[PDB]
């Protein structure tokens, strides 16, 4: 019902998802002129991120990213409500232009970006119900650049080949999701914005960590090449690449920073 | 009708203008991974750009773009057909954020951008007809940075008050349009793209000069406060600001450079 390329790509999302042409759209360029230090931005606490080695979590290719389902006892402490985990997923570019983060910093893309989606569980029963509702969602965003090999990210990437096609799923044994976060998580950008995918609801409190993580060149290439958007049996396969949204105008608004 | 801000802004243009959601869209970010040197990109020659100072050229505000109309004797030599001029116009930001170029370079906006629109007059009678055909249009794009006062650009900016509102027109005396071009015009980026406004037809052969020109802070402020999208008598005035489109996905394209380095 939507893609990142061709006639169903992001300029057309607004036809069937009207919020994608509304206010508060993400992502955005985090550039120096709109940043404002805010002392009220205290460190978040990541509760229940150490997932039971004994539990298994569903990894799915639904056609737009790959998603790892997360349990609802996993949550962020430190916001105005408790926000419980629902899933994580990534965005990336392609081997010929490996710069596929959604947020940019001073106009520069990172190689990729991880999102850990949470919903307001003090108010709503599930992310679905939260997603179109006031204060419904909070996302943690990690920027990713090419560098040293990252064993923790491999705990997800080593499963990519089982979810190559739309509809495929694999079980992933629990691990400590906090290993996916960067150094100095107390340092972050914060703004009110939207889902970066349809239906683009303006209901997301964004936290983009200041510091990127690194993954190896081989890991990045595997991410960029492992997946397709199409079913195994589609005679016209489409690679899952460039699954990021272009930055949105962000006018007469600030991004708050927990650092100066 | 379409705008750069709010419910009728650029993520909604495709609802009325289908090409805005199709292939070959402009503008784009120019960055190393998609550039390729092409030694066949030889210099353009600018013919009949020195418009007589004793003649007059119509400037118009249609609510979307203020355009200086140009005579069809003005043309580019060097492309695969003669491309004759039709109009030039600008894109810019706003007083509190003078960063409104359409093309970006390595992720950064310039202060503004000049587009000099031409059409294939060997094949077509007018730009409107041309605008529906592959490579029917060629635009020269000049990136504009805040810097020194520019007397040549002032030959346009000094007239905007007579066209402050939609539906207004005024006459500008001829001057040498080549004065608006940067240094070393032989160095440019070339790619296949589209109109950056509705109806977004993918029918433009873009030439973006490598080097910017400078206009001053004061000239930027004047341009960002001079003009309205709306009629003089409209009870809901809208300033003509931030009239640039976000860069578009590349869709496998490369940009060809006439410079190697
Ligand atoms: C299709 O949706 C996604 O891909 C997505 C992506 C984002 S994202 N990329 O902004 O973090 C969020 Cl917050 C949440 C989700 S989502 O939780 O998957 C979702 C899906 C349908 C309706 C509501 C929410
Ligand atoms: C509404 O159009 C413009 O504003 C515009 C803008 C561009 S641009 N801003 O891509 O140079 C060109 Cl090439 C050409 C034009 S245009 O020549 O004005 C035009 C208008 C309607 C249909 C076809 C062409
Ligand atoms: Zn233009």
């Amino acid at each position: 019902k939507w893609t990142y390329f061709g006639p169903d790509g992001e300029n057309s999302w607004s036809k069937k998802y009207p919020s994608c042409g509304g206010l508060l759209q993400s992502p955005i360029d985090l550039h120096s002129d709109i940043l404002q230090y805010d002392a009220s931005l205290t460190p978040l606490e990541f509760q229940g991120y150490n997932l039971s080695a004994n539990k298994q979590f569903l990894l799915t290719n639904n056609g737009h990213s790959v998603k790892l389902n997360l349990p609802s006892d996993m949550h962020i402490q430190g916001l105005q409500s408790r926000y419980s985990a629902t899933q994580l997923h990534l965005h990336w570019g392609n081997p010929n232009d490996p710069h596929g983060s959604e947020h940019t910093v001073s106009g520069q893309h990172f190689a990729a970006e991880l999102h850990i989606v949470h919903y307001n569980s003090d108010l709503y029963p599930d992310a679905s119900t939260a997603s179109n509702k006031s204060e419904g969602l909070a996302v943690l965003a990690v920027l990713i650049e090419m560098g040293s090999f990252n064993p923790s990210y491999d705990k997800i990437f080593s499963h990519l080949q089982h979810v190559k096609y739309k509809g495929q799923e694999a079980f992933v044994p629990g691990f400590n999701i906090e290993e996916l976060l960067p150094e100095r998580t107390a340092e972050y950008y914060r703004y009110r914005g939207s889902l970066t995918t349809p239906p683009c609801n303006p209901t997301v409190l964004w936290t983009v960590f200041r510091n990127p993580v690194q993954i190896s060149q081989e890991q990045l290439l595997a991410l960029e090449t492992a997946l397709y958007c199409t079913h195994m049996d589609d005679p016209s396969p489409r690679e899952m690449i460039n699954n990021f949204r272009q930055v949105q105008k962000f006018d007469e608004r600030l991004v708050y920073t927990s650092f100066s």
